[PDB]
RNA sequence: GAUCUUCGGAUCACUUUGGUCAAAUUGAAACGAUACAGAGAAGAUUAGCAUGGCCCCUGCACAAGGAUGACACUGCGACAUUGAGAGAAA
């Protein structure tokens, strides 16, 4: 019962929008805060950078 | 005005104003009241040092504290294919 003491933990852990024009800008604003913070945490870290642009084109351009 | 001296005529003295309101709700601290939640290190209890800034208070302080003051990410990818089979479009 050695390999079964590990696999039994995984299966136990395994089992365990938007309206208006105004309310979207709130949603859109908070995601900007999110992104800007992750830049301050890491000056360089291009994953956070690249993402941030992609996200803005789809919304605005 | 004062001193010389023809009643003319001299001579001395020369442009202020430290103002964020011209009369205490609506133009210069926030804290406090209340409600919730209620304190790092992979059992539980537990000292700490750092680390990075668009977070800051105490401090004469390039001492030291403030919970170790508080807060803190980790998909992508510069895309090859092989060889076979099926499908739709030229
Ligand atoms: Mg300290
Ligand atoms: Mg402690
Ligand atoms: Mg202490
Ligand atoms: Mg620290």
């Amino acid at each position: 019962x050695x390999x079964x003491x590990x696999x039994x933990x995984x299966x136990x852990x395994x089992x365990x929008n938007i309206t208006d024009l105004e309310e979207l800008q709130e949603f859109q604003g908070r995601k900007r805060k999110e992104f800007e913070d992750a830049i301050r945490r890491n000056r360089l870290a291009m994953g956070h950078w690249m993402r941030y642009g992609q996200w803005e084109l789809d919304q605005k351009e």
